[PDB]
């Protein structure tokens, strides 16, 4: 019961293999990222891979 969860939320990005957004960033009003590239194979994950 406790926990307060999630949303109807999902929102991909532009997809394909994806990528890793280094900085998502947050100022008034229009928040974003950006990305540098796309982190290799399907599933990667960045911060510990390649």
């Amino acid at each position: 019961y406790s926990e307060r969860l999630f949303e109807p939320d999902t929102m991909t990005i532009t997809g394909n293999p994806k990528a890793v957004c280094y900085k998502m960033d947050s100022i008034c009003d229009k928040v974003f990222a950006l990305i540098i590239g796309e982190v290799e194979t399907l599933n990667a994950n960045p911060r510990t891979s390649k």
